[PDB]
């Protein structure tokens, strides 16, 4: 909706001038959208800019006041003639790197030899977050990189690979909300169910989120590290009780013999018994270590070869 002006080439830069003033920021001119930055230099290619449409960075000229405003920034792609690529689905484009972004018309810069598929939201900005394609989920980075006083927005919108946390984000991470972990394979596909990664097992279920703590899967109980998620095996002291997990990871219930030593894991909960207890009417005694007392005396009580209290 910006008319009455004209594009002007000067000092190896391109401007749009009307009534003798330079256009700045976002402008819709003759069916196309352009962006002129803070001083009027038309941009081209990959750009990380404040979102258009509010009016605070729109239809402005360098002779007008520029309001202070807090607008999130997103990635946008402009043609070599400066027109905004109004894609709302996806498109194959030169990968964005530390050398082909933030450039303006007139500048010299290489055209990425590598091209990637980029997804877009309904407002022409590069899409971030989860996307479902051809039977699989992929995660497009919501955040860029940091590093003690430093922020690189380049990763935003790129296909995530490997271990990835899904933070709730707008302009900054939202620490109040949960941030589950996921694992994307070499091609970015989200893994589900059991998966062996770096030598350890993890359970991602059907949603993809990495489970932590006790987890019931296909009839058996498993215990994933409460913080890191890796599946535990063997004897585990959890919540002040002992549990025995098979090498497969499944929790054991009932009688279990380790070498010559018998142990009794509670029928339902699975916690190890100590002291006197009875199974199917018969009484047995387990020491504090959980080991069953056999062929000996326990406080004036005889227990035979099977640990049974012999009357
Ligand atoms: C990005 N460069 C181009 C536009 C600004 C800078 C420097 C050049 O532009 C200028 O030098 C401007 C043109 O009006 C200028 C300012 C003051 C004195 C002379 C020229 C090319
Ligand atoms: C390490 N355990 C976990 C993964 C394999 C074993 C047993 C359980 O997994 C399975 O039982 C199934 C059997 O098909 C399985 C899933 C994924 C890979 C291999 C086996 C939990
Ligand atoms: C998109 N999901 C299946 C991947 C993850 C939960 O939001
Ligand atoms: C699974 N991790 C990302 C969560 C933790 C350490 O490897
Ligand atoms: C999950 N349980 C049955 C295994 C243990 C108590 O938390
Ligand atoms: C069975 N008792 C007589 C042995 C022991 C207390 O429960
Ligand atoms: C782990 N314990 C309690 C089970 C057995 C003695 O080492
Ligand atoms: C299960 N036991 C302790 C009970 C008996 C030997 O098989």
């Amino acid at each position: 909706n910006t008319t009455g002006g004209r594009f002007v080439d000067k000092d190896n830069r391109k401007y749009y001038v009307k009534d003798d003033h330079k256009a700045i920021y976002w402008h819709k001119i003759d069916g196309k959208t352009y962006y002129f930055g803070d001083i009027g230099e038309m941009v081209v290619g990959w750009q990380y800019l404040e979102i258009p449409g509010t009016g605070y960075r729109d239809n402005l000229f360098d002779n007008q006041p520029v309001n202070e405003i807090g607008l999130q920034e997103k990635w946008y792609y402009f043609g070599q003639d400066g027109a905004l690529l109004e894609q709302t689905d996806k498109q194959v484009l030169e990968a964005k790197t530390s050398e082909n972004t933030g450039k303006v018309y007139g500048e010299q810069y290489p055209l990425s030899a590598e091209k990637r598929t980029y997804y877009f939201d309904n407002n022409y900005a590069v899409k971030t977050g989860w996307i479902y394609e051809d039977g699989n989920w992929y995660y497009l980075n919501k955040l860029g990189n940091f590093g003690d006083d430093s922020y690189n927005p380049l990763p935003i919108g790129e296909v995530a690979k490997g271990w990835t946390q899904d933070f709730h984000v707008t302009i900054d991470i939202d620490r109040s909300k949960p941030a589950p972990w996921y694992y994307l394979d070499a091609s970015g596909k989200m893994l589900t169910d059991w998966q062996k990664v770096n030598g350890k097992w993890y359970y991602f279920g059907s949603s993809g989120s990495m489970a932590t703590g006790w987890k019931y899967v296909r009839g058996k109980w498993y215990y994933l590290d409460n913080k890191n998620g890796d599946m535990k095996t063997g004897w585990q002291y959890l919540g002040n009780k002992w549990y025995y997990l098979r090498s497969s990871g499944a929790m054991v219930t009932g009688w279990y013999q380790d070498g010559l030593t018998w142990y009794y894991l509670n029928a339902g909960n699975g916690d190890m018994k100590t002291g006197w207890f009875q199974v199917n009417g018969k009484w047995y005694y387990a020491y504090s270590s959980g080991a069953l007392a056999v062929n000996t005396t326990v406080d004036g009580y005889s227990v035979n070869y099977n640990g049974e209290w012999v009357q």
